[PDB]
C-alpha cells in the first residue's frame, strides 16, 4: 500500500466545470495518495458564485489561495444565532485561512468579491471518522463520484413531509448569483499572514501551523497543516514527520525539492512550482532549497500534532546524541564530528 | 468565600501606580464584590513607546486590550527560541479587541509600538486551583521597578556567579531604579519583528466574527474552550458584547462562572436580581466601569441612547448561559399548563409569555 | 472548613416550610455535622396533584425519591423542543426508588400526578467547585413564592419589553402570590404525556438490580459513573442498602467521599468511629433521621428485629468503601505475621481474624 | 489559607512519638510556612525488625526512603491476593532513595528486615481536593497504639459478630497495649517473600537514573506523572538533587506548586526570594532540615564544600520550574532590546547577561 | 487474515550479519505475524558493539535477554541535559529490562560490557500510529527493509546546510567500538526482577507485568509485555486474552504449550524451547505446562491494558458463574459442578 520506487509532483487529472467556477480534481487512486489516505481538490469559484450545500464522509480542510467570500457551515440540532431572515452564522473567508470541516456536515460557500476564489481542499479518507470507502463521495442537497442527494427521492414521499420541491435540481456545482453580505466552535484560522508566524529568520523564511493546540475541533480532525515561506536561495532544513504523511501544495514560486525514504534511494528530486503537489510519506525525510523567486507552500498533516525531526539544525537529533557516536557512526575525527553538531545554528529555516 | 451580597455596585479603579510611560489602574480586590467573584481586576495604559517589564503572577490572567497596537513576549518554559535573526522566542501583535490568556507563573512583557496609549483591562482569577498561595494578587517582576524585582532580594554575588557575569552588571537588580513598572524606551523593542506553539491572541471584537447577531439588536462575540484550547487549562473565558440604539441583552444568569462586565462604550440601564427576588443592582452602567454579576444571579441590560459596548471575563472553561426570555429560554422548554399553574393565567396568557418573542439574547 | 468533630448525632429536619400544596422540610445546613460533609439536605413532600414551581441553584443535586410517582421537566440551556403535539421538552416519569441527577443552574419543575404524597429527600453538594458561591443554599425560583422569583427584583417594563408582552401580564412577578413554592393545580400539568439526552433518572431500589445480594443479608444497589455518566459531572453517587432482620453491614470506611446515610425504614444499631479509636455515633437510627459518616470514619450497623433500609447520598463520582472484615477486607489483604504481631495473637487466631468470614460485606 | 508571609525559616521536627521498635517526628503541621504549602510532614524511623501497625490517612502520601531497606504492603480495595503459599496481596521492597506514593484511605505497613534503621520521610498533601476532612493530618490505625486502632471505639459483641470469631479475640481492640505504632516482631513479616496492578514505588536517587547530569556540578532525577501514573491522580511529585563540591543551583521558580525541599546530606547556602523582591530566606541549609519554597517564589542554592543533596515534594502532577539564568531561562526568551531597556545596559551587556551561561540548571 | 487452522513456533528466517553483531529476523510475511500485526527481531550485539541510529513508522518493545549496556533517545526539539560534550540522558540497559521506543523517534545503543548484548524486539506494524505499510521499515543515520537515509541527499544541497559530509557511510549497522559510559518521560522499565513481580507463588512461580499503569508512554504506544517464570513441573492456567494478541518468547527451559481457537480445534501442541517465539491470537486460548528445567518467557501484548480470563483458577469465569449453569452446561452432578468450581484455589500459576 506504501511500498514506493519513487514520487510525483502531480496535477489534476481531470476537471468539473460548472457555470461560476471549476473543480479540479487529483487522481486519488495514484498510489501517490492511496498510501496517504487523502483526496486531492481544487475549487474556482468566479465573483457571484455560489458554491451548492454539500457534505462528505470524510474529514476536509480547505485552505484559501485566493479571494475573499462568505462560509456556511451546518451544524447538527442547533439554533440559529444570525437574525434579522433566521440562520446560523456565515464565515468571513479571506486568502490564507484554513477551514476545517468534519465529515457529514452540511456546507455552502459564495464569491461575493471581484477575484476568483480559489481554495484548495485534502479529504482524509484514511480517517477513522470515514466509515465507507477510501474514495471521496461528495453528497450534495442542490445541482448536478458527486452528486445531489435530493435527486434520489420520491416526488410525493417527500411532498407530504414540506407543504412544489424542484429542490430536484445542469448548472453544475457552482452557480452564479444573506444577513451579512458544540456550534460556537472555531473552523477559521488565519495561517498566511506573517504577523502570526511561528518560526521566523528576516533571511531564510518563515513557518506557520495550525493543529489541535491552534484549533480545538482539530483534535477530532486529527489534521492539521503548515503554510510555510523561504525567501530567494533560502532552504529547508532535511527533516521527517513523525506521525503523520505530508500533502504539500506549492503556492508560489519555484524550489529543489528531495525525497528519501527507508532504503536510501530518492524517491523525488525535482523542482516543484506553483500549483503542483507533492505527498511525503510518513518518516520519508524531504529537503527544500527554494529557486530564484522564493518558494511557498502548505502541507496538510494526517494527524492532530505534526512533529518534525530535523536532521540537521538547532533541534536536529543530530545535535542530541554524543560526539562518540557521530564519530563512531561516521569514522571521520572528533572534530569534524563537533562540525556536523555545532555549526548550524538555526532551527528549520536557513540562509 | 462569602457571596451573601446585598448590593452590587458599580466600581471605578480605587488606586493607581504611575510609571514614567505608563499608569496601573487597580480595582480594590479587597472588596466583597470581587471577593465572591475570585478575580482581581487591573488596568494598563502604556503610552507610545512604553514598555512593561516582564513579570509573572501567581494566578492565571485574561488581559482584553481596549485601545491600541503594541507587541507582546511570552515565556514559555524550556522552549527553543523561533526568532532568530537576536534569537528569542516568537513575540507576538495584540490589537484592539485582543483577548490574551496568559498561565500562571509564565514571564511576559509588553511594548507599545503605536502612536496612541495602549489600554488592556486585565482580570487575575485567585481562586484558581491554579493559584496555590492565597487571595491576593502577587505580581513577580524580573526588572527593576511588587516593589523591586525578585533580583533585589537576591545576592549580587550569587547572581554574578549564576548569570556567567562581583560584575557591577550586578546593577540587574532592585532599590536603584524609580522609572516604575512601564519605563520609556531608546529605539524599539521587539527587533526581529516589531506546548510552546500555543494560542494565546483571540481577536474577540471583529464584528465579522461574532457568534449572535442582529442587525438592529446587536451582536454577541465569545472566547471559550472550543475557540482557544488553552483556555480549558485557564478555565476562564470572556464575552464582547455590542447593543445598539436602545436595544437589550435578555434576562439570563450564568449557570457554571462568575461574569465580570467591564463597560467599554456607552451607557445602559443595567439590573441585577438575586435568589431573594430582590433587586441587588440598579444603576446605568458607563465605559471605564466594572460590574459582577455572580453565578446563577439573573442580569438584564437596555441599552441608551448610543448603544453599550462591554466585555465580560466569566470565571469558567466554557461559560454558557440560560435566558429567562427568548427562543432558547427555560419558559418555551416547560409546558403552557407549568406556566398557567405558576403564573396563574389562562393558557393563551401562558402561550404569550411563551412565544411572542422570536428573538435569542438580542432584543430591540 | 474543619471537621474536628467530637460527636456526631442522628438529626431531623429543624426548620419546615409549608405551600398551599406541599411542605419543605429543611435539615440544619449551619450544623457542623453537615457543614463537614459540604451539603445541604432537603426533604419534598408534594400531596397529590401538586407542583413545585421551576427552580435553579448554585449547586448540584442529588434527589431520593422516599415515596409516590409524579412527574418531572429538566431544562437542558439551548435544547430544541422533543415533545410537540404544545412544544416543549422532555419530561420524565419518576417513581418510588428512583434518582434524579440535577447539575447546577438548571431549572426544573416536578408535579404529582398520584394519589399519594410524593416524598423526595435530596441533598445539595455545597462544596463543589461548580458552586462558585459560598456554602450556603440558594434557591433562584421562576416563578411566585427564595423569597420571592427571581422575575420580582426585576422591573415590569423590562421584563414586558423582553418577553414581547406595560402588560398586567407583569404579574408573572413576586410578592402578590402567598401560595408558596409548592401549588395546588388545576387540571393536569405535562399534558403531551403526564448534551440533552442525558440521562438523569437511575432506578436504585429495584431488587433485580442489586450490587451485592444475600438472600438472608440484604442487597446493595449503588449508582455512580459507571451507571449514570452525568455523576461523573456531578462528583456525587449514592448507593440504595437493605438489611433484612437481624443482619449487618461490615465496619466500613469510605476512601474518597464524605457519606449522607438517610434512614428510610425500619431500625438498626449504628455505630462510628473515628482516627481517636473512640466512638462518634452510638445509637438506633430509625427512619426520617439522616446521618453523616465522614470521610474515612468507620461505620457499622447491625438491623434490627424488623430490618432496615437506608440510603447514602455519597460525595464522589466513584465511591468505594473498604470493609474492615469480609472478603474482601484489608486483613485478607495482609499477611498472617503481620496480623499476629499487630495483635500479639497466633498465627491460628490470625487465621481466624482473618478467613472465617466468608462474606463480602451484607452478613447475618 | 493566606500565604503572606514574611520569614520563611528552616524547621526541625517539633513533637516526637516514641514506639518500642521505631519513633515518630513530626514537624508543626500547624505552622504557617507549610500551612501555606497545605502540607504535614513526617519522618519515620524503624529500627531492625520494626513494624509499622497498618493504617491509613485522609491525605495522600508521598513517602521517601532515606535510608534503610524493609517491606512494605499496600492494601488496594476489593482486590485478591496475589501472593499465595499464607495467601495475600503483592508486597513490595522499599531501598535506600526510593519514592512511595500512597492514595488517600488506603491501609499501608511497612517492616525494616534490615540491619540498619529505616529511615522514611513523608509528606501528606492536605490541601488536595482528595481530602474532604481538614486541614490537619488523620492516621486511622488498624492496630494497637491516631490515639488507639478504630477497632477501639467499636463494640466487641458487634466485632465478634462480623469478624467470624464474646470472642476473647475481641482484643483486636485498643487501650490495652502500650507499644506504640511501631512495633518489635518475633520472626519475619512478609513471608511469602521478605488497579491493583498499579506502580507505587519508584527508585529517584539512582544516579544512573538521573534526569540533569552535570559530572562537576551535579545531577537531578524527577519523579511525576510521566515516571509514575499514580502521581496524575495524587498531584503530587518529587524531584532528589545532588549539588558536588561548591557547585550551585540556579535561581529558579516554580510555576505550579509549593515544593518542600529535605535536607538529605550536606550543607549548602540558600537564598529566597519573594514577589515583593525582598528576601525572605537567607541560611545554611543542612542534614534533616526542612524548608517550604512557595509557589513562584525565586530560590536559589550554593553547595558548601561537601556538597548538598536535598530531596523536594512538590505540590502538583507535572511540576515544571523556570530559571532566572541558564540556557533554558526566560532571560534567552526575550530580546535583547527588552534587557537593555529593562536593565538599562548596553546590547553587549545585555548580551552577556543572555547568552554567557552555556549550562542548564546545575552550574560551578 | 486470522482465519488459521495451526500456529508454529518460529525461529529467525535470515540474518543480518555486522563487524560487531547481528540481527536475526522473523518472517513477518508469515501469516503467524500478519495476523498478530507484528514484526519480531533479535539484536545481538558484541562487547562494544554500537547500534548506529535508526528510527521505524511502528512502536517498538525491546526486551534485554542478556548483557549490559547503554541507550540513546532522541526526543524532538527537547535541550540536552547532560553537560561536561552536551547530549541528551543516555540510558542504563540491563538483563531483564523492558524498552518502548514510538514511531519515528531516532535511538542509538552501545554495549560496554563483557558478555554480549541480546535483545528482544517486536514492532508493532497494525498500530495507528504507524501510517504506512504493515512492514518494518529502518532508517538508519549511519551505515549500511533497512537503510541508511543520508545517503539519498546530494552532496552539496546538504553541504549549504551545515559547514565534508560523510555521514554517508560496509561495515552493517552494529559497528566495533559518552559523558557517563514530553522529553523526560520513562522509557525502561524492570520487569525480570523477582522482587517486583505481580503474582507470585513460591510453589509455581511468578509473574510481572508493564502496562500503561506502569510505564505511562504505554498508553500511547497501546503496547504491554509480560514476564512469567515457571518453576519444574508448574503450569500456568489456561487462559484467553480479551483485547490484544500475544507474542510469546521462550527465554528459558522447555514447556508444553498447547493453543486452541474458536472451532474448538487444537493450533499448537508442542515444547516450547528457549529462543523460540510463538504467537497466541486474541481470544485464542493458551495453556502452559513446564517442562523438566522449569520454563520463562516473555509475551509482547498489543494493547496497553492486557487483561486476562483463566478458564479455570481463583479468578476464573467458571468460578463465576453459578452451580447450575455449570451443571446443566456439563451434565454431571452438582457436587463435580462444585468439583469444577472450588478446588483450585490458586490464581493462575499452579504447582
Amino acid at each position: 500500500e506504501c511500498r514506493i520506487q519513487r514520487l510525483t509532483a502531480q496535477e489534476p487529472q481531470y476537471r468539473l466545470e460548472a457555470e461560476a467556477g471549476v473543480s479540479e480534481v487529483w487522481d486519488y487512486t495514484d498510489q501517490q495518495f492511496r498510501c496517504a489516505g487523502v483526496a486531492a481538490l481544487r475549487n474556482t469559484i468566479r465573483p457571484q458564485g455560489l458554491l451548492l450545500p454539500v457534505y462528505t464522509n470524510a474529514p476536509k480542510l480547505y485552505y484559501v489561495t485566493q479571494g475573499r467570500g462568505i462560509l456556511g457551515v451546518l451544524m447538527p440540532g442547533c439554533p440559529e444565532t444570525f437574525q434579522s431572515d433566521q440562520h446560523q452564522k456565515v464565515h468571513h473567508l479571506k486568502k490564507g485561512d484554513i477551514i476545517a470541516i468534519p465529515a457529514g456536515v452540511a456546507l455552502w460557500c459564495y464569491n461575493d468579491g471581484d477575484e476568483d476564489l480559489v481554495t484548495v481542499l485534502v479529504q482524509h479518507t484514511a480517517s477513522d471518522l470515514n466509515q465507507l470507502d477510501q474514495n471521496p463521495r461528495h453528497f450534495f442537497l442542490a445541482g448536478n463520484l458527486a452528486d445531489n442527494v435530493f435527486k434520489g427521492f420520491n416526488m410525493e414521499a417527500l411532498a407530504d413531509v414540506l407543504g412544489a420541491r424542484k429542490v430536484r435540481g445542469q448548472r453544475g456545482h457552482i452557480v452564479r448569483v444573506v444577513i451579512r453580505p458544540i456550534c460556537s466552535a472555531t473552523f477559521i484560522q488565519n495561517i498566511d499572514n506573517p504577523a502570526e508566524a511561528d518560526f521566523y529568520n528576516p533571511r531564510a523564511g518563515r513557518l506557520t501551523t495550525v493543529n489541535s493546540l491552534k484549533v480545538p475541533i482539530l483534535t477530532f480532525l486529527q489534521l492539521s497543516a503548515m503554510k510555510g515561506v523561504l525567501y530567494e536561495n533560502a532552504m529547508m532544513a532535511p527533516l521527517w514527520r513523525l506521525n503523520a504523511n505530508s500533502v504539500v501544495y506549492a503556492v508560489r514560486g519555484e524550489a529543489r525539492v528531495q525525497i528519501v525514504d527507508h532504503r536510501g534511494e530518492t524517491v523525488f528530486d525535482d523542482n516543484l512550482r506553483e500549483g503542483q503537489m507533492v505527498v511525503v510519506p510518513q518518516n520519508f525525510v524531504v529537503v527544500k532549497q527554494a529557486g530564484s523567486r522564493g518558494f511557498e507552500w502548505v502541507v496538510f498533516n494526517t494527524n492532530d500534532n505534526a512533529l518534525f525531526s530535523t536532521a540537521a539544525g538547532r533541534t536536529s537529533p543530530l545535535r542530541g546524541i554524543p560526539v562518540g557516536v557521530l564519530a563512531n557512526a561516521y569514522r571521520l575525527s572528533q572534530e569534524e564530528a563537533r562540525r556536523i553538531k555545532l555549526n548550524r545554528d538555526e532551527a528549520v529555516l536557513f540562509n
